[PDB]
């Protein structure tokens, strides 16, 4: 079954999780919001994106956004400014989740900032997975929803972007809180990452988390729905890594153009400021 220092890892994430993953966004104020030739065509990256926004009040009021087409014009840029300060949030977030966990934390410094760089992107997609609503096609942030905008091929053109496909794969699987924390800590204990001095004692957290995650899964779920879970939730971490290579050279295109990350995000991004 599950050992008891295996259920001791997991309590020790699922309490990380709890106390840093702010499900509500409640603390998420005073954002930003759009106003009321090869480089710019391959720039031209920002149309995946397509999102409507809604916000929310306490009063009842409902604010809604819906985003300009492209004209060959500065208008693509109109949501990056916000889109930066919810990442900024969400990386506070899951940096906090890092040093709330004890295995993390014996690890020093410059392993921890390596491994944060790497993995940054991948925690935050994992916890954005947990809020997105497949049947309507929103990401539920409290009280800002975000809605991909209709396309023509509909469902299966939203299916060709990498990022969307990926959060549509992994809501089909029905994950419980504990399988996408253990996800996290398997993305973010990644011996491969650039910069990663102590290899050696990351490699072997990383395998105990995994066996700790396929464990759970025999343990938890015995359906044949459920066969091959582990190896599929290894695999979905394998294209979410590829998914973040691509994305940090897609950011960047876009940040040589037309500058937006936030300090937080250009410190992640090795951007200097000269
Ligand atoms: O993948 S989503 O859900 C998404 C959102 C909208 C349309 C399609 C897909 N996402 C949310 C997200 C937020 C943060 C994150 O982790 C980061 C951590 C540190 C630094 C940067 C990212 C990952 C996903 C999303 C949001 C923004 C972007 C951007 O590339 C944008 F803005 F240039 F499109 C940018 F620049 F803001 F990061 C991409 C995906």
């Amino acid at each position: 079954g599950l050992t008891e220092e295996q259920r001791m890892m997991i309590r020790e994430l699922m309490d990380a999780q709890m106390k840093t993953f702010d499900t509500t966004f409640s603390h998420f104020k005073n954002f930003r919001l759009p106003g009321v030739a090869k480089w710019s065509q391959v720039r031209k990256d920002l149309c995946s994106l397509k999102v409507s926004l809604q916000l929310r009040g306490e009063d009842g009021s409902v604010w809604n956004y819906k985003p300009p087409a492209d004209s060959g014009g500065k208008e693509i840029f109109s949501l990056l400014p916000h889109m930066a300060d919810m990442s900024t949030y969400m990386f506070k977030g899951i940096i906090s989740f890092a040093k709330v966990i004890s295995y993390f934390r014996d690890l020093p410094i410059e392993d921890q900032i390596s491994l944060l760089k790497g993995a940054a992107f991948e925690l935050c997609q994992l916890r954005f997975n947990t809020v997105f609503n497949a049947e309507t096609g929103t990401w539920e942030c409290g009280r800002l929803s975000y809605c991909l905008e209709d396309t023509a091929g509909g469902f299966q053109q939203l299916l060709l972007e990498p990022m969307l496909k990926f959060h549509y794969m992994l809501k089909k699987l029905q994950l419980h809180e504990e399988e996408y924390v253990l996800m996290q800590a398997i993305s973010l204990f990644s011996p491969d990452r650039p910069g990663v001095l102590q290899h050696r004692v990351v490699d072997q957290l990383q395998e105990q988390f995994a066996i700790t995650l396929k464990s759970y899964i025999e343990c938890n779920r015995p359906q044949p729905a459920h066969r091959f879970l582990f190896l599929k939730i290894m695999a979905m971490l394998t294209e979410l890594r590829s998914i973040n290579a691509q994305h940090t050279q897609r950011l960047l295109r876009i940040q040589d153009i037309h500058p937006f990350a936030t300090p937080l995000m250009q410190e992640l991004f090795g951007i200097t400021g000269s």
